[PDB]
DNA sequence: AGGACCC
DNA sequence: GGGGTCCT
């Protein structure tokens, strides 16, 4: 039992969604804006010399014809991101999110169905659709190719779908798990794709600087390893289990080994709706801890309206801060029953604000829908 | 409630 | 930054 799975990476998302609202910004250097940060920026512009994540400081100062806009609201990236999500779910239900512009959908039934339907003949005459990882041969005796390339056809529908109809173009990687699908699909990049055929699979893994550029390992893992003599993929590969167990938990310790080999077990989940919903508000200080309400007041009005569009119930309410540096804190509480009725801030901005004196940010989640 | 992870 | 997810 293989299974064969796509996973499709927008291109420099929010500027994509710029860049359609205001057309005068095509191939003009664009970069998206939050606070002191640049965010993302489009193809134009990372030429230049911008890279994600920029400060807008240092930004400019490489690019000063760079024009920014601010991407604090994600109100439009969040409604769009949720078209490419659902036009994924027509091909197959079973699509898992990942952040705003990630989407894994798990082909196998697809590609079985497709195959199914040709003959002997026309089975020789099943092409590839896009780029091959290390430009690897095909075998087309070989049943795992065969799916392979079925599955890289269906991803440039998918990809021919999201550009005609929402106008976004993105790129994909088709592989046989979720590690390997999501380190192939940015081979190629922007707008292409890239199919992962099996032997080719250590190529793939070797091919990262840093255990660090494995998704499953974060900020944290990554300095654990590196505190251990821990760099390469395969200082991974090769680190004794047993030693690795005790330090990071059999836990972590068991599948970031098998990730460290290309092995990835874990299910394509279907998302559906959301868990939560949630505004956030950075600053540099607010202590005035009455216009701290304010804020609060604001993430709320905004907050409500959105549940209010979706119908479904929250039963619990969440305000997080955090105190000036030299770690988040957060209060939770159920929303009560009487007020579980979609007038309604007046009695939810009490619920935090004596949440609030239980306790540079201030965000409230609300969460546990029914 | 706070943590680790993702974008 | 401004969002999300599942686990402990
Ligand atoms: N660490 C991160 C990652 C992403 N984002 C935001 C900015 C992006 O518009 C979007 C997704 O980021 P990606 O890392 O997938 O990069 P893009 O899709 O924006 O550009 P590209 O895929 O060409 O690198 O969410 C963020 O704020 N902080």
């Amino acid at each position: 039992s293989s299974r064969v799975i796509v996973h499709v990476d927008l291109d420099c998302f929010y500027a994509q969604v710029e860049m359609i609202s205001n057309p005068e910004l095509k191939d003009k250097p664009l970069g998206v804006q939050q606070k002191y940060l640049v965010v993302t920026c489009n193809y134009e512009a990372r030429k230049l010399g911008v890279k994600k994540l920029m400060n807008v400081r240092d930004a400019k100062e490489k690019c000063p014809q760079l024009v920014l806009v601010n991407g604090e609201d994600l109100t439009r990236y969040r409604e769009m991101s949720y078209k490419v999500t659902e036009l994924l779910e027509e091909f197959s239900p079973v699509v898992e999110r990942l952040g705003f512009d990630e989407n894994f959908v798990d082909l196998t039934e697809m590609v079985e169905k497709r195959l199914q339907q040709l003959q002997s003949d026309e089975l020789s005459a099943v092409t590839v659709s896009g780029h091959v990882y290390n430009n690897q041969s095909i075998n087309l005796l070989d049943v795992l190719h065969i799916r392979l390339l079925v599955g890289s056809q269906i991803a440039a529908e998918m990809r021919e779908a999201m550009y005609n109809q929402l106008g976004l173009t993105g790129c994909a990687g088709v592989a046989s798990n979720k590690l390997l699908a999501k380190l192939v699909s940015g081979v190629f990049k922007p707008n292409q794709q890239t199919v992962l055929l099996p032997e080719s699979c250590q190529h793939l893994i070797h091919s990262l600087n840093h255990i660090k550029e494995i998704p499953g390992i974060g900020y944290k893992t990554a300095k654990c390893l590196e505190a251990l003599g821990i760099n390469s993929v395969r200082d991974l590969q090769t680190f004794s289990p047993k030693i690795l167990e005790k330090e990071l938990g059999i836990s972590v310790a068991q599948r970031i080994q098998k990730l460290s080999f290309g092995e990835d077990n874990s299910p394509v989940i279907l998302s559906g709706p959301p868990q939560s919903f949630s505004e956030e508000d950075s600053f540099k200080k607010c202590s005035s801890e009455v216009e701290a309400k304010n804020k609060i007041e604001e993430l709320l009005a905004s907050l409500l309206n959105r549940v209010c569009q979706d119908g479904r119930k929250p039963h619990t309410v969440r305000l997080i801060i955090r105190r000036y540096s030299s770690g988040r804190e957060s209060r939770q509480c159920p929303i009560p029953s009487h007020v579980i009725q979609k007038d309604v801030m007046t009695p939810m901005v009490d619920i935090l604000m004596k949440l609030f004196r239980n306790m540079t940010l201030l965000s409230v989640c609300f969460c546990n829908l029914k």
